[PDB]
């Protein structure tokens, strides 16, 4: 009676706490693998924050660089301005979630690991994480479709960063 998704997904929370090492602040909330259970979760949280993150990742992949499926990967990063938290954040996040659970990138959705939203005073961020940063055709395909899906204007780019680079930041591998 329920409608299965192609993948099982897990929702993670992150609570900012500078007094603790980063991994200590991560919390696995719940998992789902049907359309019905996705909306049940989404609707519940909408009815029910700064410094914190939400992450939706395929089952078995933790939302961190250290994970085997993220180690060699990277992310398409969308940076919002401060006004867009009110206007665009919720729309962008839901549209991103639907890209994930609806496998919107066709054959290349296999490269998708998950998505993360950072709530930050400096400007909120939404990102789609993929598994191999050197996989140009997959990465660029995901970027092009994702940018279009969120309705972003052509000339202004979004960037793809390697996690290996982000982890050693003291730069983009791709733009779309
Ligand atoms: N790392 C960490 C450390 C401490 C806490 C506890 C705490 N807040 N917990 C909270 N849970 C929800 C919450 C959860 C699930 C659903 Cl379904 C809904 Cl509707 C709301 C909102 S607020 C606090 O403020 O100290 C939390 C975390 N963490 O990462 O989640
Ligand atoms: C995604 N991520 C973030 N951090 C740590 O979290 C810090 C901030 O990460 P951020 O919250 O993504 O960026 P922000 O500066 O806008 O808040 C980074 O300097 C990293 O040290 C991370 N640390 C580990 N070990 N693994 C991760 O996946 C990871």
């Amino acid at each position: 009676i329920k409608h299965p998704l192609q993948n099982r997904w897990a929702l993670w929370f992150f609570k900012n706490d500078k007094s603790k090492t980063w991994q200590a602040n991560l919390r696995l909330i719940s998992k789902f693998d049907t359309v019905e259970d996705f909306w049940a979760l989404y609707n519940h949280i909408q009815l029910s924050m700064p410094g914190c993150d939400y992450s939706l990742f395929k089952d078995g992949i933790e939302p961190m660089w250290e994970d085997e499926k993220n180690k060699r990967g990277g992310r398409w990063l969308i940076t919002l301005n401060k006004q867009q938290r009110r206007s665009d954040l919720d729309r962008f996040w839901l549209e991103t979630l639907l890209c994930l659970i609806g496998e919107s990138f066709d054959d290349y959705s296999d490269d998708v690991c998950g998505a993360v939203v950072n709530v930050r005073a400096k400007g909120d961020k939404i990102a789609i994480w993929t598994t191999e940063c050197e996989n140009r055709e997959a990465v660029t395909h995901i970027g092009r479709v994702y940018k279009e899906r969120l309705g972003l204007p052509p000339k202004i780019v979004i960037g793809y960063q390697s996690h290996a680079d982000t982890a050693t930041k003291s730069k983009n591998r791709f733009v779309v």
